[PDB]
């Protein structure tokens, strides 16, 4: 299978975290423009992909409990944040789709709080450490299931505000283990 190929997994990983950092963001994602990353296209089905993301986001958006967390996340620094976020939703060996949206939706959003300074720095960083997490951690797994085709089931029609309950009550206890 073609979106079994750990290429193309790390290849829609980079288009969904880009889209979802150039929504909030604009153009030049970060700032610099000759330091911007160009928007690689996105075919039909990974542009229903971003889609879904970008409304789940939306909703995620609204979750104050959530957004009072991600709020407390010094930027300066954030390796030592985001790394034991990560590490910690997937501490009991499993893995599921949420959890997943919830990096991705964390390291976005840790992007667009960095938009104070080096903006195109933080980007690329972040993007790096999330991409490598995705490698080292998640790749496997995503090759299991068939590639990122399985996100869209996780939430479902007409139940994913329902499901978003649970990925930022996910990401919001993480977060309150590393407060």
């Amino acid at each position: 299978g073609g979106p079994t190929s750990s290429e193309q997994i790390m290849k829609t990983g980079a288009l969904l975290l880009q889209g979802f950092i150039q929504d909030r963001a604009g153009r030049m994602g970060g700032e610099a423009p000759e330091l911007a990353l160009d928007p690689v296209p996105q075919d039909a089905s990974t542009k229903k992909l971003s889609e879904s993301l970008k409304r789940i986001g939306d909703e995620l958006d609204s979750n104050m409990e959530l957004q009072r967390m991600i709020a407390a996340v010094d930027t300066d620094s954030p390796r030592e944040v985001f790394f034991r976020v990560a590490a910690d939703m997937f501490s009991d060996g499993n893995f599921n789709w949420g959890r997943v949206v919830a990096l991705f939706y964390f390291a976005s959003k840790l992007v667009l709080k960095a938009l104070s300074t080096k903006v195109p720095e933080l980007i690329r960083t972040i993007m790096g450490w999330t991409l490598d997490f995705l490698r080292e951690r998640l790749l496997g797994w995503i090759q299991d299931q068939g590639g990122w085709d399985g996100l869209l089931s996780y939430f479902g029609t007409g139940t994913w505000q329902t499901v978003t309950i649970f990925v930022a009550g996910v990401l919001t206890a993480s977060l309150t283990i590393w407060k």
